[PDB]
């Protein structure tokens, strides 16, 4: 599909059996959830933006489904205000940028 | 063109007549653009992003060229950690993506 950027990107994902509206974010390097609990082991992380950093955690090779495809890697949670889908994952399912 | 996701959406633009390096970023609504001087007036303001609020100038109806495409809209100037090109300028230049 094609999606215009009149408004947020906001795609429907599949992730720990929980489906959410995240971001497809070409700015985001990682892919950053909102706080959910996650089994499995993970590494501490901090990843940082406008106003700073966050403590995430990171869990490695989740299977997630952007928008009906299907991806697995790695997914940072914490204290992010929206979800978002980062290159990680965009290459993934073949997301480009295009004009 | 178009551009894939294996590395960071990085292009030049000009901007007050000078050329800088900036991210194409989708999870950006707004354009803000590392500490620089513009002509004309500003207003403070304040954005947030994924560690917090900062505070910028914003700098209406300011033209730039992104990647050949010309561009004119707002554009805050703060303590970013990177340039960022944000929806209100990719949709002037005509961007979408794609999967
Ligand atoms: C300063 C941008 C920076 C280079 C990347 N950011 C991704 C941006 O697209 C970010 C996404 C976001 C959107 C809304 C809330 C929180 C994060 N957007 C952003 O910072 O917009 C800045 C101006 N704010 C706005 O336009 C509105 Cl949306 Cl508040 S990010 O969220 O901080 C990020 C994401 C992933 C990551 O992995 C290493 C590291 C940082």
């Amino acid at each position: 599909p094609q999606i215009t950027l009149w408004k947020r990107p906001l795609v429907t994902i599949r992730i720990g059996g929980q489906l959410k509206e995240a971001l497809l974010d070409t700015g985001a390097d990682d892919t950053v959830l909102e706080e959910m609990n996650l089994p499995g082991k993970w590494k501490p992380k901090m990843i940082g933006g406008i106003g700073g950093f966050i403590k995430v955690r990171q869990y490695d090779q989740i299977p997630i489904e952007i928008c009906g495809h299907k991806a697995i890697g790695t997914v940072l949670v914490g204290p992010t205000p929206v979800n978002i889908i980062g290159r990680n994952l965009l290459t993934q399912i073949g997301c480009t940028l295009n004009f």
